[PDB]
C-alpha cells in the first residue's frame, strides 16, 4: 500500500476514469494545478512513494530528487525519452534507485485534434462563435488592411494543398485526413519519412522550401530533439502564402524563438493554429492569445477520454506490475541494482 | 445598364470576389445588414431593377413586390424551391412580371462546415479557446453537475457511431468523412436513401428510434419540405445518449420549435452544434446561445470563398444571359408573357 500522487490534472479527470479503481489498495492524491520550483513541489510530494506524471507537464530534476527521500517509483504516462534533456533526469533517478516506468502512447487523439484545429481555423469557427455570443451576426474580424481580401470568410479544404512536415504515426494519420478531404497532400522530412510517404502513395515536396511556398495548410509533426529544435525559421514561415495556415500541435521549440509571432506580424503565413507553448501552463496570457489570426488551444492534443483511459490504465498497471516483481516497464533497469553496484 | 442591389452581405464579401467584375457595365449597391420590415425593405431597394439574393436571407412577399414598381429581375444564388413554403412568392413575381433566376449549388462547403462543427464540438474547441483567452488553462468550463463524468474533456471519433439523417449530396460527403476517421456510420432516411447508403458500404438504421438511440454523433442532412418539417421531436432527442452530440447545419425547422432547448435542458443529447436558426440574425439573449453545451455558428455553411465565387458567379452570369435574351435560368417562364395576358 503506497502513498501515490498524480500531478498536473487541471480538470480533475483522472479520479473519474474507469481505470482509477486499479489503485484501490493505495492512497492517491490528485493535484489539479501545477507548482514550479523545487521547494514548493518537494513539499507538495514529500510523503509520496509513487509519482504519476502526465506526459511532460512536470520535469523531474536531480535537485528535486535530492529533496525527496521517500520516492521509489515514477510512473510515466506515455513514452520516456532517453535523449539529452528529456523531462526526467534518468541518471539522477538511477542514482537514487528510483525506477522510472514507461507507458505507451497513441497517435489518434493528437491527430484528430490537429484536424479539429485545421477545420476550426480554416472556417474561422472560434472567431465567428465568439462574435455571435457578443451579438455580432456572421462576423469573424480579420478585415485589417494588412490581411488578404475576404480573409474573414471560410476556406474550403477540397482541392487545396496540405503540407505535412514529418511523417511519423501522427503525420501519417493527418496526411490520410487530407486525402479524404480531397486535398493535394505533400510530405517533407528526413529520408526515411520521405520513403514511407512515397510507399503510402503520397507526393514528397521538392524541398523544405517548396513545402512552405506551396501549402495552403502546413502542419508540423516532429518530435523535439537536437536535430529538430528551431528547424522552422522566420525565413521558412515568411515563404508561406498570405492566405496560408500554419498548424503546430507538436512542440513550440520546433520553431525558432519568437519566429511565429514575427512571421504573423509580417503577414506570411496569414493564420496559425497552435496547441503547444514554450512555457505551460499559460495563466497570465500570451502575445499569441491577443492575435485574431492565431487560434490557441491549451495543449489538449492528448486530453481525451479514451486516451486518458489507455494512458493512465497503463501507468497504473505498471505500478501494480512492479510491486509484484514484473519489471518489464522499467526504463532505467540499473536502478534495480543494490547501492553498492550503483 | 441596370441598377442592381445585393442584399444581406454581412461581411461585405461580394464586392471583393473575382466574379464581381461580371457586373462592370452596371450600377451595383451591396448592403451589409438585414432589414425585415416590408416598408424599410421597399425604401432600400426602391430604384433597382435587378435584385440579387443570398440563399434564404431575405423573404420576397407579395406585399413587398406591390411596393416595388421598377423591379424586373430577382437573381437567386443557389436553388429556388417550388415548395408551399419557399422564401420567394413565385406567383406574385409572375403577376408583377418579375423574372426569377435560379442558380446552382454545391455540397462541399456546407459538408466541410458540418465536419468542422463535429470536430469543434467533440474536442470542446471554442470552450477551451475562450477559457484560455480569459486566463483559464485547460478548462472547457462545462461545469454542469448532471453531465456524464469527464464530459468537459474531448472525445475521439474513431470507433464511435456516426448517425446520418438524410443521404443526399451533403449527407454522402459527411458519411465519407466519418468513414475516413474510423467511425461506424449509421444512415437513416427514405428507402432510396437507405439503398444508396447500403451500396456505398454503410450500415443503415432499421428505425428512426434506432438512429437516435445508437448515434454518438448525429447529423441532420435533409432538405426542408412538407414531410421533413418538424420531423425531429423532443422525444427523438431524448432518446439520444447523455454523451451524444446532435448536429444541425441543414434547416432549423426540421426540429420542432423549442425541442432542442427542452432536450438539452433534460441532458439528452449531452451537446449540440447548430448552424441554423428559426429567425436569423439572432439576438444575444437567444436561449441556445446562452447554453454551454450548444456550439452556435451564424449560418456559415455556405459562407466560404469558392462557394461565394461559384454561387455569385452563376447569379451574375444569369443576369447577363437574360439581358441578351438567354432565358434558361428563368424559374417562372410565364412571367415573360405580356401584361395584358397575365
Ligand atoms: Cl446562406
Amino acid at each position: 500500500s503506497l502513498k501515490i500522487a498524480v500531478l498536473d490534472d487541471y480538470q480533475d479527470a483522472v479520479r473519474k476514469l474507469d481505470c482509477f479503481s486499479l489503485l484501490q489498495d493505495h492512497e492517491v492524491k490528485v493535484f489539479n494545478n501545477t507548482v514550479k520550483g523545487v521547494g514548493q513541489l518537494a513539499a507538495r510530494v514529500a510523503d509520496v512513494e509513487a509519482l504519476v506524471l502526465i506526459r511532460e507537464r512536470t520535469r523531474v530534476t536531480r535537485q528535486l530528487l535530492d529533496r525527496l527521500p521517500k520516492l521509489k517509483i515514477i510512473s510515466q504516462t506515455g513514452r520516456v525519452s532517453r535523449d539529452a534533456g528529456g523531462h526526467i533526469d534518468l541518471e539522477a533517478c538511477t542514482d537514487k534507485g528510483v525506477v522510472v516506468l514507461e507507458g505507451k502512447g497513441s497517435p489518434v487523439a493528437p491527430a484528430e485534434l490537429t484536424w479539429a484545429l485545421v477545420m476550426a481555423a480554416q472556417r474561422r469557427i472560434p472567431q465567428y462563435v465568439a462574435s455571435l455570443k457578443h451579438g455580432a451576426w456572421q462576423q469573424s474580424g480579420l478585415k485589417s488592411t494588412t490581411m488578404p481580401p475576404n480573409f474573414g470568410i471560410g476556406r474550403v479544404l477540397k482541392g487545396q494543398t496540405l503540407g505535412i512536415f514529418g511523417y511519423g504515426k501522427i503525420g501519417q494519420l493527418v496526411a490520410g485526413y487530407g486525402r479524404a478531404f480531397g486535398m493535394n497532400v505533400l510530405v517533407w522530412g528526413r529520408e526515411n519519412s520521405k520513403e514511407r510517404a512515397r510507399a503510402d502513395g503520397f507526393a514528397v515536396a521538392e524541398s523544405k522550401d517548396a513545402l512552405f511556398e506551396q501549402s495552403d495548410v502546413l502542419s508540423v509533426h516532429l518530435r523535439l530533439n537536437d536535430e529538430t529544435r528551431s528547424i522552422i525559421t522566420v525565413a521558412d514561415l515568411t515563404r508561406m502564402k498570405p492566405t496560408a495556415l500554419f498548424v503546430n500541435t507538436s512542440r513550440a521549440e520546433l520553431v525558432e524563438e519568437n519566429g511565429m509571432v514575427t512571421a504573423l506580424n509580417r503577414g506570411r503565413p496569414g493564420m496559425a493554429a497552435i496547441d503547444v507553448f514554450e512555457t505551460e501552463p499559460i495563466l497570465q496570457g500570451h502575445t499569441l492569445l491577443r492575435m485574431e489570426n492565431c487560434i490557441c488551444t491549451p495543449h489538449i492534443g492528448y486530453v481525451e477520454r479514451e486516451s486518458y483511459e489507455m494512458y493512465f490504465g497503463i501507468a497504473f498497471q505498471n505500478i501494480l506490475d512492479i510491486l509484484q516483481g514484473n519489471v518489464d516497464s522499467v526504463a532505467n533497469p540499473t536502478a534495480l541494482a543494490p547501492a553498492l553496484i550503483r
